[PDB]
């Protein structure tokens, strides 16, 4: 009854950070809207998801800035994230009335894989404070950063999405938005993909502000950065 | 009490998988074995982990073959493992009394991605029975796959060891054993890595049968595939 019987494929490319906490939703909507759209949806690295979009069959690359690298895909600002610091309880840092980084670098640390869903801010961020992380554990999953925090590897810090605490009850969770520069997630496709009514649809549903008319704009401003600033005077999602 | 004063570092490189579901009650039992030991683990490709360990500065690899490719690794195998079958309880599949490949190869498909934890044993099935598999959804995490599957994306194909009906109630679960080959996890290192008790130690809680004095013998072999053949005429363990 309020279906679509819109026929075509929707093939995107993403980290493991959107398709579990950012897409699910999304996607729930999409497929019982647009039966005869066959969705594909692969995990890989920020440089294979670009291949993929860039050379590949990939339609739209979801991904964090960097990417969607470059350059020469359209990139579309979705949102600002960032990062908590997960710990147990009995933890010095879980005991500490307000974190620095100066005093979370004193610590093991788990978190994100090079290059990463966040972690070159917050390499970046130990770089500017004179500070050496101490890097113990690297993973694409917070599900299993979770685990080894859990049994005391070290001090966790991930997306601040990923975490629950009806779903992660008994970690102690440490906002880091004054600790880590925020994250944006970005959308994106090659300029010659002849964007569909369900691809405007779906971008729109993953960002709101990311209409049919602010797209078409975007995509002729042949420019990411320019596209970028188009929003600077609003305020983004944040997730 | 109880404990080793032993003091080094233990760097493994392994997939989402085994850090998951295979190494957690390990390196538990590891760390509070032996604390002067500090411990680092991170996730990678198959090739990634390869190199980590071949040319980086990891001591052990972790993974299903392959790799620990190649070869100028010693490899010494850990485990037997295989596939099972994820879906909806109201699925064709859920309903149909003995679940063939070719029955499989109707439906859209959500599992591993390329090149793998298992993957090409799927493509090997598929390919050995003239088929086309219909890949909808890759990840390197059971989790989302999980997830994707249950609001409808498709079939899930993931190793049994990633289910449980006290964790997973309500998703049908379809043993695949004789739908696609085993698969063989392994563990390796440079020839050049000093042996420390630690290690040897971690070894055979990880591998049992990979006692002291057949890890020394496997080292003595120069070859990956005599140390295979070893243990053709024992049950290696299965998960």
């Amino acid at each position: 009854e309020h279906t679509w019987p819109d026929k075509g494929s929707l093939y995107i490319a993403t980290t493991h950070t959107q398709a579990r906490y950012a897409l699910p939703g999304v996607i729930k909507g999409f497929i019982e809207r647009y039966p005869r759209v066959s969705l594909h949806m692969h995990q890989g690295s920020p440089t294979q998801i670009a291949e993929a979009v860039s050379k590949g069959n990939a339609d739209f690359a979801i991904a964090t800035e960097a990417l969607h690298l470059y350059d020469d895909l359209v990139m579309l600002p979705c949102y600002h994230w960032n990062r908590s610091i997960v710990v147990t309880p009995d933890h010095p840092l879980a005991a500490t009335s307000s974190v620095t980084i100066e005093a979370l670098a004193q610590y093991p640390l788990v978190t994100y894989t090079f290059g990463f869903t966040g972690r070159s801010e917050l390499d970046t961020a130990f770089n500017r404070a004179g500070l050496t992380p101490r890097i113990v554990f690297t993973a694409t999953d917070a599900d299993v950063i979770k685990t080894y925090v859990r049994l005391g590897l070290g001090v966790g810090v991930i997306a601040s999405m990923a975490v629950d605490p009806l779903a992660d009850p008994d970690l102690v969770r440490i906002d880091a938005h004054d600790i880590f520069s925020h994250s944006t997630t970005k959308i994106g496709f090659r300029r010659s993909t002849f964007l569909r009514s369900y691809m405007y649809d779906f971008i729109q549903r993953f960002a709101p502000h990311l209409t049919r008319d602010v797209v078409d704009t975007a995509v002729a401003l042949r420019s990411n950065e320019e596209i970028e600033a188009m929003f600077q005077d609003i305020k983004l999602p944040e997730k």
